[PDB]
């Protein structure tokens, strides 16, 4: 069994910025989700070998996780807040696509996503 390479977190020729919206995404959005009791399954790429999910990366072709997002934010990988918001949404959607309603992992994602939505509802206007 084999995992894919993780998503890119470094690319020196990708344009990047540090916007006030991106600072909010790190200091408020990521920090809130990361500390949550249900964060742990989402803090690193899905290890499809250790979890014995051999079809995971057959179904999930755009993997994302908060470990990857955390590194992207800390390394100022992004140009804009929409890029980062898309990553969070890709993470949640992958969970819903792969799993079944009412599974524990789906309940965990839902809890995290509720908080994500409440925080992004107050994303600041760009300075
Ligand atoms: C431990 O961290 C994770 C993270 C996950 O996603 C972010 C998942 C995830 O998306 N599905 C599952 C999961 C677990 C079991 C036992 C399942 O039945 C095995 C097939 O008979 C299925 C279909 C999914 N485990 C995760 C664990």
């Amino acid at each position: 069994s084999m995992n894919p390479p993780p998503p890119e977190t470094s690319n020196p020729n990708k344009p990047k910025r540090q916007t006030n919206q991106l600072q909010y995404l790190l200091r408020v959005v990521l920090k809130t989700l990361w500390k949550h009791q249900f964060a742990w399954p989402f803090q690193q790429p899905v290890d499809a070998v250790k979890l014995n999910l051999p079809d995971y990366y057959k179904i999930i072709k755009t993997p994302m996780d908060m470990g990857t997002i955390k590194k992207r934010l800390e390394n100022n990988y992004y140009w804009n807040a929409q890029e980062c918001i898309q990553d969070f949404n890709t993470m949640f959607t992958n969970c819903y696509i792969y799993n079944k309603p009412g599974d524990d992992i789906v309940l965990m994602a839902e809890a995290l996503e509720k908080l994500f939505l409440q925080k992004i509802n107050e994303l600041p206007t760009e300075e």
